């Protein structure tokens, strides 16, 4: 899409409601920044869902910031590992907690309170 918001790039790389093959699924994402990620975490649950968490008590992020929150539930989640363009990948499922930063909507987002921006963590 040429340009994203912060919160569309969150989803393109983050939010993956049905699994797909991590090489797939990357191909995608390293379009964009013209190398092989080497790691990528897909949460397996809806965009609506996720950005819910942002709604959930503020607590600090990895950079120092408040505007992370955790969520109520570990959710099932698939890891990429990297093992151009032909990037492979290795694949581990996981079930973990995730931290999301979230920020107010940018104009060209969906108009929610708080939008998810950056997964901080997973535990």
């Amino acid at each position: 899409a040429k340009r994203l918001t912060k919160a569309h790039w969150f989803e393109i790389q983050h939010i993956q409601p049905s699994p797909l093959q991590c090489n797939r699924a990357m191909s995608g994402i390293n379009n964009y920044t013209q190398h092989c990620k080497h790691q990528n975490t897909f949460l397996h649950d809806s965009f609506q869902n996720v950005a819910a968490v942002c709604d959930l008590l503020s607590i600090v992020c990895k950079n120092r910031r408040h505007n992370c929150h955790q969520s109520s539930k570990p959710v099932n989640m698939t890891d990429c590992r990297l093992t151009y363009p032909q990037c492979r990948y290795s694949a581990a499922a996981q079930y973990k907690f995730f931290i999301v930063a979230c920020d107010p909507p940018q104009k060209s987002d969906p108009p929610y309170k708080l939008v998810p921006v950056h997964l901080d963590s997973i535990l």
